[PDB]
C-alpha cells in the first residue's frame, strides 16, 4: 500500500518550478553570450546618452541669454551655437546607431532563447509517461506550445532592452542633474520624492479598485457561463430576465469600483501634472535664489530641471517593460516545470534489453494495476493469460470491465503495480521501451492521419524497422504492398495523384473506413510481431466495416494478436476468448466452449443478437446618449487644460528673459521678476491640477458607464437567440463567455482617459502652433513645419513597437501548428515511436525560422532607430535657425524660448496620446464585433417579439399534434431525425414515447417547446399552429423536465420559483414533488444555496426540485424528457412516484429510456428511423411481438 500509492503518485506528480532570468539566458551557448552582452551594453549606452540633450540645451540657453545681454560678440555666438548644434547632430547619430544595434541584438537573443525553450519543451512532452500527459490533456500542452513561448520571447525581447534603457536613462539623468548643480538637484529631488511618496495611497486605491472590478466581473462571467450552458432550461421556463438580472447585480458592482478607479486615476494624472509644474516653478525660483551667491546661470538651472524631469518621466515606460518581463517569467516557470519533470518511464534513453528473434509470445501473470487518476478503483485483478506465437486472443466484457487496460500495459502507457508480463520469457520492465513499442502495432478505435501525403503517412510506421533507411524506390514498393494487404489500393490507385495525395487539413477528405484502412497499412508495413486491435471497427458503419474487417482478418492470421471487440460477431474465429468483468477473468475458452457454459459470454451474445435485430463613433455615441451630461463639460475642461501649457510657455519665456543679468547689480530686479512669474507658474500648475482631476474623472466614469451598457445589452442579446444559435460550432459557451469578457471591455478604448488625452493633445498642439505664429511669425512657421515630424516620430515609435510585438506570434505559426497537430495525438505518435523524427522536423523548422525572422527584424529596426535619432536633429535645426534670427534682430530671447517651449515641448506631451493608439485597434475590432452582436436577430423564434395570438387559458385543452413533421438538425443537415411524423396527443393523455438510440424521440420536446421549427410540417396546440402563437405565453403553457436536472445558482426558493407563471403554490408544488420533507430537514428552509454544487444534493433530490419547479406553473402539457435516466434505483422509486402523481390531470408526453417508466402510459409510440412503427397500450404491443417486445426483452437481459 505505501508502495502502490507512491507509484500511483510518482506517475502523475507534477513538481513546481521557479524560473528566473538566469534560466532563460542559460539557453545561450558559446558565442551567443557575446550577443546578449553587446545588446545590454548598447541598450545601456543608448539610454544613458539620452539625457545629454539637457546638457546641450542648457548650454545653448546660456549662450542665448549671454548674447542677449551683450557679453560676447556675434562671432563667438555663432561659433558656440554651431559647435552645440554639431553636438546635437553627433548625439542623434549615436542614438540611431545604438538603438538599432540594441533592438536588433535583443530580438535575435530572444529568438535564440525561445527556440531552445521550444525544442526542450517538445522533447520533454513527447517523452512524458502517458498518465501525466492524460492529466494535462491537449489544451494545456497546445496552449503552452503556442501562447506560452510568445510570452517567453516578450520577456527577453526588446522589452527587457527598453526596461534596461529606461533604468539607464533615470540613472544618467540623476547623475547629470547632481554633477551640474547639486544644490538645486538635491532640492528638486527632495521635493519630488516627497510629492511621490505622498501619492502612494492613490496607487494602492487604483490597484484595489482594479482588483475589485476584476473579481466582480469574474462572478458575473460565472452567471453567464451557467446561463449559456443551461440555455435549454432557461428558454423553456422563460428564465431570461432572471439570468439577466443575476448578471446585472454583478456587473453593477464593477461599475461601483470603476468609480473609485476614476477618482484614483484622476488623482494620479493631477499629481503628475502638478509635480511637473511645481518642479519648474521651484527650479526657477530656487535657482534665482541661489544665483545671488553662486552666479550659476539659467543654463545650469535648466540643465538641472530638465534632467530631473527627464528621468522621472521616463519611469512610466520602464514599468510596462518590466511588467512584460515579469509576465514572461511566469510562463517560463510553467514551461520549465513541464521540461524538468522527469518521466516515470525512461523511454528517451537506450537502456534495456532487446530480444533477438522475437517470436511474439506474451505471458501475463497475476497482473494488477490501478490508474493514477482514481487510485481506489482496481481496473485489473490477478490477470493471468499465456499467449503463444500465432494465437488470437479476444478480450470481451461490459464497458468498465478493464479489457482496454491490457493494451495500455503492453504499450507501457501505464504501470502495473503487481504482477509480471513476459515477452518470450523476458520481463517487460527490463526491455527498451521504444523497442517494445516498435515490436507491436496499435490499431486504435479512432484512426489519426497527419497532414502529409499518404506515402508519408504509411511510411511513419517504418520507424525503427530494418526498412527505415533504404532506397526511396524500395520504400514505394513496400508502401504499395502494405496498401494492397490492407485493401487500400482500390481507393488510392483510383485517386488523382495516387500515393502522394495530401490528407488531413489539405488535399482530400477521407471517410472513416478509408482512414482506418490507411492506419491498418501503416501498422502492417513494419511487419509487427504483435498486433493490438483496440476496437478498430467500433467507429465505422455497416457498409465500410466489411472491408476493414477483411483486412484485419488477413493481418491477424499470422501475428500474435490481442483483439478488443465491441461487435462480438467478428471474433467467432478467435483462438481463445477471455471474458472480463470488474477486472477479473470470469471465464475463458473457445467460442463453442463458452456458449455451452450458459455464462456471461452467452448473455453478451444474446444482447448483441437482439440489438442487431433492432466610422463607428456614432454607434457607441448613440448607445451612450445618457452620459452627455458628463461629456459636454469635458470639452470645456479639455480646452482649459489645453490653454495651460501654452501659458506655461509664455511664463517660461518671460523667466528666461528675466535671467538676462549682466552682474550682481541686476540681481534685485531679476529676483523680483522671478518671484512675480513663479507665482503665476504655480497658480497655473494648480488650475490644471483641478482641471485634470475633473476631466479624467468624468471621462473614466463615462467609459465605465459605456462598458456596463455594452455588457448588459450584449448579455440581453445573447439570451434572445433561438436554440439553433447555441448549437453552432462558433457559438460555444466558452466562446460566448470569452466574447462577453473581452469585447465590452476592449470597446473602452474609445472613451475615458484615452479620449480625454486625445482632446487635450489636439487643443495643446493647436494652441501651441497658434501661439508660436502669433509671438513670432518667422519662427512660428519653421517650427510649425517640425510639428508633423515630431508627431510622426512619436506615433511611429509606438507603431513599430506594436509591429515588433505582433511579429512574435505571427512568425511562429507554421511550426506551432505542426507541433499542436503532433501533440493532439500523443498515443499514436508514441505508439509509432515518432518522437525523434517529429523533434528533428520541428527543430529544423524553428532553426530556419530564426534566420528568416532576423532579416525582417534587421530591416524594420533601421526605421525604428532613425525615428529614435530624429529628435536631436530637430533640436539642432531649431536652435541654429533661432540663433540666426536672433542675430538678424528678427527674434528675441523671450520670443525664441516661448516658441520653443510651446512647439517642441507641447508636441512631446501630446505624444502621450499615441501611447493609447494600440487600444484604438482593439477598440475598433471590438466595436465591429459588438455592432454584429447587437444586430443579430433570430429568423422566426423571437422570445422578445410581442406579435402573435394569445392562448386563452379558459378554452385551453392541451392537445398536441405533429402533422407531417420533417426535421433535420441544422448542425448536421445530412442526417434526418424525424421524417413525415404524424402524432396526435389527446387532451389529458399520458402518452409515452419509446425507441432505440438515434430514433429521434427526444426531438419531440424540442419541437413542442419550439426550440426549433420543422422544415416541413405543422405542430399544433388545440388546433392552432404554434408558429402563429405568442411565444412567451405558449411556453408558459408548457413545462419541461429534463434528463440531467439543472439548478441555477441561488436559494431553493429562487430556483423553484423560476417556473412561476405569476407563496402558497410554491409550498403546494414542493409537497407534490415529494421534496418538502427534505427541504424542511435542511438547516435553513427554502434558502439553501444549491449553486456550483453548493450542497450537492442527490440526483433524486435535484430531480424532485426540478419537478416542483415545473409544477408551480400548473402546466397544461408536462414534458418529461427522460427524467429518470441518471438516477439510482432507490431514488428512482420516489422520483417516479412524484412523476406519476404529477401526470394526473394534464397532458403528459414521456420520452423513456427505461421501459418501466412507460409501463402505465395510456398510449405508447415506438420510434424507428424517425417514424412511428407501433402504437397502442402495453399489452397490445407485447402481443404484436415486434420492436417493443425486442426492447423489453433487451431491458430484461441487461438487468
Ligand atoms: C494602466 O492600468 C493598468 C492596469 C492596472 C495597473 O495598476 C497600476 C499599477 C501601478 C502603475 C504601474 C500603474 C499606473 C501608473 C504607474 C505610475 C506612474 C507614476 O509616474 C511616476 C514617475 C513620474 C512622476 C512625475 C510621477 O510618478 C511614478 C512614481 C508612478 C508610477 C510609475 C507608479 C506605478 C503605476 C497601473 C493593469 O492592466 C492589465
Amino acid at each position: 500500500d505505501p508502495r502502490v500509492t507512491e507509484i500511483l503518485e510518482r506517475q502523475i506528480k507534477a513538481d513546481s518550478y521557479g524560473a528566473s532570468l538566469v534560466d532563460l539566458y542559460g539557453m545561450l551557448q558559446g558565442w551567443e553570450y557575446c550577443l546578449a552582452v553587446a545588446a545590454y551594453i548598447c541598450s545601456i549606452v543608448a539610454g544613458a546618452a539620452l539625457p545629454l540633450m539637457t546638457l546641450i540645451f542648457g548650454d545653448m540657453a546660456q549662450q542665448f541669454t549671454d548674447y542677449s545681454s551683450g557679453l560676447h560678440s556675434n562671432n563667438q555666438f555663432v561659433d558656440k551655437i554651431d559647435e552645440n548644434a554639431l553636438y546635437f547632430v553627433y548625439l542623434g547619430v549615436g542614438l540611431l546607431v545604438f538603438n538599432y544595434f540594441a533592438t536588433l541584438l535583443h530580438i535575435v537573443v530572444s529568438e535564440i532563447i525561445a527556440s531552445r525553450v521550444r525544442e526542450k519543451f517538445i522533447w520533454s512532452i513527447l517523452h512524458q509517461n502517458m498518465a501525466y500527459l492524460d492529466s494535462l490533456g491537449s489544451g494545456e500542452i497546445t496552449s503552452s506550445i503556442t501562447s506560452d513561448s510568445q510570452l517567453i520571447q516578450q520577456g527577453v525581447s526588446e522589452k527587457i532592452g527598453l526596461a534596461a534603457q529606461s533604468i539607464a536613462t533615470v540613472v544618467s539623468a540623476l547623475t547629470v542633474a547632481f554633477v551640474i548643480y547639486w544644490k538645486l538637484a538635491l532640492v528638486l529631488l527632495s521635493v519630488m520624492v516627497a510629492l511621490i511618496l505622498s501619492s502612494t495611497p492613490t496607487i494602492l486605491m487604483l490597484m484595489q479598485a482594479y482588483t475589485d472590478s476584476i473579481a466582480s466581473y469574474g462572478k458575473a462571467s460565472s452567471v453567464a457561463e451557467e446561463a449559456f450552458a443551461a440555455i435549454k432550461t432557461a428558454t423553456a421556463f422563460g428564465a431570461h430576465e432572471f439570468q439577466l438580472q443575476k448578471y446585472d447585480e454583478f456587473i453593477l458592482e464593477s461599475k461601483g469600483y470603476g468609480k473609485k478607479k476614476a477618482i484614483s486615476l484622476a488623482l494620479m494624472m493631477g499629481s503628475i501634472w502638478f509635480i511637473v509644474f511645481a518642479t519648474y516653478a521651484l527650479a526657477f525660483w530656487q535657482g534665482s535664489r541661489f544665483m545671488v551667491s553662486d552666479n550659476s546661470g539659467i543654463g545650469k538651472i535648466l540643465t538641472a530641471c530638465m534632467a530631473m524631469l527627464f528621468g522621472s518621466l521616463i519611469i512610466g515606460n520602464a514599468t510596462i517593460s518590466l511588467k512584460f518581463v515579469m509576465v514572461g517569467l511566469s510562463a517560463a516557470s510553467k514551461l520549465f516545470a513541464m521540461i524538468n519533470r522527469e518521466p516515470y518511464f525512461d523511454s528517451a534513453s537506450d537502456a534495456g534489453e532487446k530480444i533477438n528473434e522475437f517470436d511474439g509470445s506474451i505471458s501475463f501473470r497475476n497482473v494488477t494495476t490501478r490508474y493514477p487518476s482514481r487510485p481506489d478503483i482496481t481496473v485489473l485483478s490477478d490477470f493471468t493469460l499465456d499467449i503463444k506465437p500465432g494465437q488470437t486472443i479476444a478480450l470481451v466484457g461490459e464497458s468498465g470491465s478493464g479489457k482496454s487496460t491490457v493494451i495500455a500495459l503492453l504499450e507501457r502507457f501505464y504501470e502495473y503495480l503487481d504482477g509480471e508480463i513476459l515477452l518470450d520469457g523476458v520481463d517487460l520492465k527490463s526491455l527498451n521501451i521504444k523497442w517494445v513499442r516498435q515490436q507491436m502495432a496499435l490499431v486504435q478505435q479512432e484512426p489519426v492521419l497527419f497532414a502529409a501525403s499518404i506515402y508519408e503517412n504509411v511510411c511513419y510506421g517504418l520507424v525503427g524497422s530494418k526498412y527505415e533507411n533504404v532506397t526511396e524506390k524500395v520504400k514505394r514498393e513496400l508502401v504499395e504492398k502494405a496498401c494492397k494487404d490492407a485493401n487500400a489500393w482500390e481507393f488510392i490507385s483510383q485517386m488523382s495523384n495516387g500515393l502522394d495525395t495530401e490528407v488531413g487539413e489539405r488535399g482530400l477528405s477521407l471517410s472513416g473506413g478509408q482512414k482506418q484502412r490507411i492506419a491498418i497499412a501503416r501498422a502492417v508495413i513494419s511487419e509487427p510481431k504483435i498486433l493490438l486491435l483496440d476496437e478498430a471497427t467500433s467507429a465505422l458503419d455497416t457498409r465500410s466495416e466489411g472491408i476493414v474487417q477483411d483486412a484485419l482478418n488477413r493481418l491477424s492470421e499470422t501475428r500474435t494478436t490481442i483483439v478488443i471487440a465491441h461487435r462480438l460477431s467478428t471474433i467467432q474465429n478467435a483462438d481463445l476468448i477471455v471474458v472480463l468483468s470488474k477486472g477479473k477473468i470470469v471465464e475463458t475458452g473457445s467460442h463453442k466452449e463458452l456458449l455451452k457454459k450458459k455464462g456471461k459470454y452467452h448473455q453478451l451474445v444474446q444482447i448483441q443478437n437482439i440489438r442487431t435485430k433492432i466610422q463607428l463613433f456614432l454607434m457607441l455615441l448613440q448607445i451612450n446618449k445618457g452620459d452627455y451630461y458628463l461629456l459636454i463639460p469635458c470639452l470645456f475642461l479639455a480646452l482649459i487644460a489645453g490653454m495651460g501649457f501654452p501659458s506655461f510657455a509664455l511664463l517660461a519665456g518671460r523667466v528666461i528673459e528675466a535671467f538676462q543679468v549682466t552682474g550682481p547689480q541686476d540681481f534685485p530686479h531679476m529676483r523680483s521678476l522671478i518671484n512675480k512669474y513663479t507665482g503665476f507658474l504655480f497658480m497655473i500648475g494648480c488650475v490644471l491640477l483641478i482641471v485634470y482631476l475633473f476631466l479624467t474623472s468624468f471621462m473614466v466614469l463615462s467609459s465605465e458607464s459605456l462598458v456596463y451598457k455594452m455588457r448588459y445589452r450584449c448579455f440581453k442579446q445573447y439570451l434572445r437567440q433561438d436554440m439553433s444559435f447555441f448549437d453552432r460550432p462558433e457559438n460555444k459557451v466558452g466562446t460566448l463567455v470569452t466574447t462577453l469578457a473581452k469585447d465590452p471591455q476592449d470597446i473602452e478604448g474609445l472613451s475615458g482617459g484615452t479620449a480625454a488625452q486625445l482632446a487635450v493633445s489636439v487643443v495643446i498642439v493647436v494652441a501651441g502652433i497658434i501661439l508660436a505664429v502669433a509671438v513670432n511669425w518667422r519662427l512660428g512657421l519653421v517650427c510649425t513645419a517640425t510639428v508633423p515630424i515630431l508627431l510622426g516620430c512619436g506615433f511611429f515609435s509606438v507603431y513599430l513597437l506594436m509591429v515588433f510585438e505582433e511579429r512574435i506570434l505571427k512568425d511562429y505559426q507554421e511550426s506551432a501548428s505542426y507541433a499542436c497537430e503532433q501533440v493532439s495525438a500523443l498515443k499514436t505518435v508514441v505508439s509509432l515511436t515518432r518522437e525523434v523524427g517529429i523533434y528533428e522536423k520541428y527543430s529544423n523548422s524553428i532553426k530556419d525560422q530564426v534566420k528568416r525572422s532576423a532579416r525582417s527584424v534587421s530591416r524594420t529596426t533601421l526605421l525604428y532607430a532613425l525615428i529614435q535619432g530624429m529628435n536631436p536633429w530637430v533640436f539642432a535645426l531649431g536652435f541654429w535657425y533661432g540663433s540666426r534670427l536672433l542675430l538678424e534682430g528678427r527674434a528675441t530671447n523671450r520670443e525664441f524660448f516661448t516658441v520653443l517651449m510651446a512647439i517642441l515641448f507641447g508636441c512631446q506631451s501630446a505624444g502621450e496620446f499615441f501611447s493609447y493608439a494600440p487600444g484604438m485597434g482593439k477598440a475598433k475590432q471590438a466595436a465591429i464585433n459588438i455592432r454584429q452582436v447587437l444586430d443579430t436577430r433570430p429568423k422566426s423564434i423571437d422570445i422578445e417579439s410581442e406579435d402573435g395570438l394569445k392562448i386563452d387559458r379558459l378554452n385551453l385543452k392541451g392537445g398536441i399534434e405533429l402533422r407531417d413533421v420533417t426535421f433535420r438538425y441544422p448542425t448536421r443537415p445530412e442526417v434526418p431525425v424525424l421524417t413525415d411524423l404524424n402524432l396526435i396527443i389527446k387532451p389529458g393523455q399520458y402518452v409515452g414515447l419509446v425507441g432505440a438510440s438515434g430514433c429521434g424521440k427526444s426531438t419531440t420536446v424540442g419541437l413542442i417547446e419550439r426550440f426549433y421549427d420543422p422544415e416541413s410540417g405543422q405542430v399544433l396546440l388545440d388546433g392552432v399552429d404554434i408558429r402563429d402563437l405568442h411565444l412567451r405565453t405558449y411556453r408558459e403553457v408548457l413545462a419541461l423536465v429534463q434528463q440531467e436536472p439543472v439548478l441555477f445558482s441561488g436559494s431553493i426558493r429562487d430556483n423553484i420559483m423560476v417556473g412561476s407563471i405569476s407563496e402558497e403554490d410554491m409550498i403546494k408544488a414542493c409537497k407534490d414533488a415529494n421534496i418538502y420533507d427534505f427541504i424542511s430537514s435542511l438547516p435553513e428552509g427554502f434558502d439553501t444555496l444549491c449553486g456550483n454544487k453548493g450542497t450537492m444534493l442527490s440526483g433524486g433530490q435535484k430531480q424532485r426540485v426540478a419537478i416542483a419547479r415545473a409544477l408551480i406553473r400548473n402546466p397544461r402539457v408536462l414534458l418529461l424528457d427522460e427524467a429518470t435516466s441518471a438516477l439510482d434505483s432507490e431514488s428512482e422509486m420516489v422520483v417516479q412516484d412524484a412523476i406519476d402523481k404529477a401526470s394526473k390531470g394534464r397532458t403528459t408526453i414521456t420520452i423513456a429510456h427505461r421501459l418501466s417508466t412507460v409501463q402505465n402510459c395510456d398510449v405508447i409510440y415506438v420510434f424507428d428511423a424517425g417514424r412511428i412503427v407501433e402504437s397502442g397500450k402495453h399489452d397490445e404491443l407485447l402481443q404484436l411481438r415486434g420492436k417493443y417486445y425486442d426492447l423489453v426483452q433487451l431491458q430484461g437481459l441487461n438487468a
